[PDB]
């Protein structure tokens, strides 16, 4: 399992700073 969520465009958009 994997995902770069930290450097994910929406992830960011949806989490910011999360990572």
């Amino acid at each position: 399992i994997r995902d770069e969520c930290c450097s994910n465009p929406a992830c960011r958009v949806n989490n910011p700073h999360v990572c």
